[PDB]
């Protein structure tokens, strides 16, 4: 039965059990994963409102100094570019990316998107023809099976992940592993099917709009935003569009129990519906840098197109 | 059918026999790169472009005996695996060579039956592609998508004019969006007859998705031999971007005052929906890595055109 979200934990909401799965407001956890930092800022003035508690250590500045400046002063070269790329009223799915040379922290990748009157800024550390070669190989795959196999093998070669599966949704939202590339010694998940509650309904809706999400370390504690609520609204900060957003504790226990240290997945979206997932596992924690993740994002789109094409060749 | 090419004493091309020019077998290439053909098994260099000596820095005869194994040691096994016998002519493999004579070359290979076609071009060596991809996806409708696409391509390439040219059901073409330098004529809204892009050229554009003319006044460079030794027949060059452009179509560019021209197929439901069409007033060799960006954009636009057309119908 579909039911509306509970309030999050920090607003006195209940703790999540197997009973109330579909009602966890996973998009507003009030916290991020510790391998990057996040700031929120007023979309018109550029006043800095919220920051992750670890921000001082990524950005090399005291909180009170950060919060006391506008983005115009903090990001003089990027602030006008942000404002042109992310105009008021734009969708929350639109992202702008730049690379910064920050004194204390080396090269940072900056990813920005806009939710209403809020700008959300994510900072992460950042670092030949493999993509072009893959694009052509995907297109020349003769059928859906060969496409799925080429796609899994390519992603594994690009990333070094221990296990890469193509996980396809059935009409009842159960899912099945239809191809996989895996490290020697791992047991096969090929042909196994998994029940529709394994990836509940509010996560599938979110995965149709925001196409990549990850868990770099399944044992890492989440880092709170400070303050936790958006001071504009005294309400929760929407993080569904932020790759740094903390992962559901329910989902992290599910991965730990499987022996997974690091998890990543790309959505494959066909005709406006979530067709499947490029799902990756690593046994140890593992951070895939932003520019490599971009390659996977591009492959997500290519695969969406090629899945349509291969399936049309099939009636 | 097709007329024989000129160099096999076929008729010269007019506006009476527009549909019958064998644009895939011109026997020559554009001079900003070099092409070798080679045997699929032996790696034996069978044809070369008369200009190969320039790019490769090799005494002419040296090449036309040697083997790819010898000539490209690191690459030759990769090719063997990447382009297995029986693969499609559409499948391409690329690498960057740090080659003694020329700082860096791009190498592009595909296979047509028993022949490997190798293309060499100068090359080199950020977020504009990722930023463009998200911009295309958030365009609210087909019109805005067209506008974003043309603007994005112009910004990435510096081309004087970028158009989105859409085919009607009878192959009548219409410029539905345009991004252009100040002080050019506007081709926005204009329609053009179907024979401007003749049937045999639309079929080729459905399979091989990027073509260009780097300099509309440059002479083609012959293949030597012109005929493939294997077959004593013309080498198919339809999947080669270095392939010489139809003199008929270069005359049409010169008469417009274009000095360089590039397009990308937008393919939807197995059919040619439209072209990303680019103009430069002067000669312009777009480097291979930037062309790759446009090739990606072509696929992304193909996806988004279907998405956007579905939310009208
Ligand atoms: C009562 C709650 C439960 C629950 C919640 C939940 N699950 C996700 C997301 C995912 N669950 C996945 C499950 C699988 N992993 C596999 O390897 C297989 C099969 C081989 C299955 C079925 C997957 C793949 C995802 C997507 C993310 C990923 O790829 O790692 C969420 C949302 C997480 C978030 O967005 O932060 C939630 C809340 N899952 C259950 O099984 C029950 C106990
Ligand atoms: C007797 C045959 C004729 C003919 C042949 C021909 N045309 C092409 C390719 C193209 N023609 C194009 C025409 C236009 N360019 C524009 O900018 C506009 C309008 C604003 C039109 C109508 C285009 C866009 C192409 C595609 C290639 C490109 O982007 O430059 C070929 C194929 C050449 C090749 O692939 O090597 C041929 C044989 N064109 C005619 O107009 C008649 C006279």
């Amino acid at each position: 039965d579909p039911l509306p979200f509970f309030p999050p934990l920090y607003l006195g909401g209940p703790e999540i059990t197997t009973e109330n799965c579909e009602r966890e407001p996973i998009h507003i956890p009030g916290s991020i994963q510790p391998h990057g930092a996040l700031l929120t800022a007023d979309g018109h003035s550029g006043e800095v409102l919220q920051m992750s508690l670890n921000a001082a250590t990524f950005l090399g500045q005291e909180p009170t100094v950060l919060r006391g400046q506008t983005l115009a002063a903090l990001l003089p070269e990027q602030w006008p570019a942000l404002q042109a790329a992310l105009p008021p009223g734009c969708p929350d799915a639109l992202q702008y990316r730049a690379t910064l040379d920050w004194p204390a922290a080396g090269h940072l990748s900056l990813t920005v998107h806009r939710v209403g009157e809020l700008l959300i800024l994510e900072f992460e550390p950042t670092e030949p023809h493999a993509l072009r070669n893959a694009m052509f190989a995907l297109e020349s795959a003769p059928n859906l099976r060969a496409l799925a196999e080429v796609a899994t093998q390519t992603v594994r070669e690009l990333t070094g992940f221990d296990r890469v599966m193509l996980y396809k949704f059935a009409p009842d939202a159960t899912g099945e592993v239809i191809a996989e590339a895996r490290r020697e010694g791992l047991h096969a998940f090929l042909g196994h099917r998994f029940p529709a509650s394994d990836i509940p309904a509010q996560a599938r809706a979110l995965y149709t709009r925001h196409l990549l999400r990850l868990t770099a370390d399944t044992r890492a504690a989440a880092v709170p935003l400070d303050p936790v609520l958006n001071p504009q609204t005294n309400a929760p900060t929407p993080l569904g569009g932020a790759v740094l957003r903390a992962t559901s504790p329910m989902h992290m226990q599910y991965l730990r129990n499987m022996g997974v240290g690091s998890s990543l997945s790309v959505s494959v979206v066909v005709g406006g519906q979530l067709w499947g997932l490029i799902a990756c596992h690593h046994q140890t924690p593992y951070v895939l840098p932003p520019d490599l993740r971009t390659t996977l994002e591009y492959l997500g789109r290519l695969l969406s197109l090629q899945v349509q094409v291969k399936e049309a060749l099939e009636h």
